[PDB]
């Protein structure tokens, strides 16, 4: 079922800093998640050039933004390369240790949280607006997995039994109560056009009721 892991001490520090620091420019989280999505889409497109079989799990390379007001969730779906089990628990956390160390020294020097992406740890800016983050992912060499955390120093991983994704990553943001503005269409449009206008993949914004 569900395995529980401790964050590395430095990543827990980062999440606590992002969660507790007073910083009003929260909308930068979307640019970071979209940029992470566009990087995962580049990687699968480059790999499929020398091996077209990597696209049997889906030829489309796009990003979907799905707001859900009934669940108070904002979901970022990309059909990129996805992540394996070792990526969730070990590989990506080892890379993020040096980026997090460099990010804290830059913050002590006068930098601000909006520059989190320049240090490779941009995903954690989801905790500017989310009380809990679910990450569903499927890589060609592994099974589908669900990653989840509410900060507090721990995260969980389980094998996902939901709808199969084919290939890619789905980030579900369970928004905090005062951040429901990022479920509105005109608001998401404003943030995309301002921060992600030149992404080289179709960004389709879903609408609701
Ligand atoms: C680019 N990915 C980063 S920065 N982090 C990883 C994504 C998932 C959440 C934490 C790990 C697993």
């Amino acid at each position: 079922e569900v395995e529980t892991f401790a964050f590395q001490a430095e990543i827990a520090q980062l999440m606590s800093l992002i969660i507790n620091t007073f910083y009003s420019n929260k909308e930068i989280f979307l640019r970071e998640l979209i940029s992470n999505s566009s990087d995962a889409l580049d990687k699968i497109r480059y790999e499929s050039l020398t091996d077209p079989s990597k696209l049997d799990s889906g030829k489309e390379l796009h990003i979907n933004l799905i707001p859900n007001k009934q669940d108070r969730t904002l979901t970022i779906v990309d059909t990129g390369i996805g992540m394996t089990k070792a990526d969730l628990i070990n590989n990506l956390g080892t890379i993020a240790k040096s980026g997090t160390k460099a990010f804290m020294e830059a913050l002590q020097a006068g930098a601000d949280i909006s520059m989190i992406g320049q240090f490779g740890v941009g995903f954690y800016s989801a905790y500017l607006v989310a009380e809990k983050v679910t990450v569903i992912t499927k890589h060609n060499d592994d099974e589908q997995y669900a990653w989840e955390s509410s900060a507090g120093g721990s995260f969980t991983v389980r094998t996902d039994t939901g709808e199969p994704m084919g290939r890619g990553t789905k980030v579900i943001l369970h928004l905090k109560e005062d951040q429901t503005e990022y479920l509105e269409e005109r608001r998401i449009k404003e943030i995309v056009k301002k921060h992600s206008q030149f992404i080289g993949y179709p960004i389709t914004l879903f609408v609701e009721k």
